[PDB]
């Protein structure tokens, strides 16, 4: 299946857990979210962190057309681990092979999250900007711990026309 | 220093494979990537390429876009070649500026294996790199970068289109 690790747009400065997207993280996010659709790119659901920031990000890739479900876990906030959200979460799923599943949180989470997912354990080698994505391919028998491939690796800005 | 490491187009099907030559379609493809990187703001000091017709051909269609205005080869690059003597008898050497952006045109799974020494020292054979398609790492002014380095941008020719 593909999983597809999202971070939140640009949010106000200085709880934290309240902070919402800015004007401009509204924008950019929309940018990707439109880029992503002109691609033909979907998800079957749109999986988010509790955080408003986050949560803000999910609602404009739904708006875009990206999926039509949405939900959100307590898994990808910030103080979330990866293991109980594969026991308690994705393995219970059930998720079939041509499943594309996308996931909103936060950094380090989701680099960190990739890196144990393609290597095996966190590493902090990864460049993941805000509104940024990856796309991983996880196994369909067995963990995807330190089996899994990734596809693809972006920044917004090299999703516009022109740079 | 950034590295943007971009593996070869297509190329014709399996007499000796080191001179199998891009195919039509491979010539257009790595073009659409060429102007799409133009596009993107994309300038490079340097394009270092596998001496493979393969690689050679994609870099001088690089070379031509305007992407560069050099293109320089290294046997470091060929399918035998191997991370550990290209960084010491060829980049070091080179002594590029921290603000330098170097591409390299190569092959499987030299390219990605690579990556995965500079990112986590080891190669694990996670990542995917298509043909035309490109990875770009950002290696630290001081040190090796050898498992000290981070990847930001990896994306297969298909989603550098519009
Ligand atoms: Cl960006
Ligand atoms: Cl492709």
């Amino acid at each position: 299946m593909e999983l597809y690790l999202i971070r939140h747009g640009i949010a106000e400065a200085q709880k934290d857990e309240e902070r919402e997207l800015t004007q401009e993280g509204k924008q950019k996010t929309e940018k990707v979210a439109y880029r992503l659709v002109k691609l033909g790119r979907q998800f079957d659901l749109i999986v988010t962190s509790p955080l408003i920031r986050a949560r803000q990000t999910a609602e404009i890739l739904l708006a875009s057309g990206l999926s039509c479900q949405l939900e959100e876990s307590n898994h990808l906030a910030p103080n979330g681990n990866i293991f109980n959200w594969l026991d308690y979460w994705l393995k219970p799923k059930n998720f079939p092979e041509n499943a594309q599943i996308a996931i909103v949180g936060h950094e380090p989470c989701l680099s960190n999250w990739t890196e144990i997912l393609l290597w095996g354990e966190a590493k902090d080698s990864l460049v993941l900007k805000k509104a940024g994505m990856i796309g991983l391919k996880l196994p369909e028998i067995g963990s995807p711990v330190g089996r899994s491939q990734m596809f693809w690796l972006t920044p917004p800005r090299y999703l516009l026309l022109e740079h």
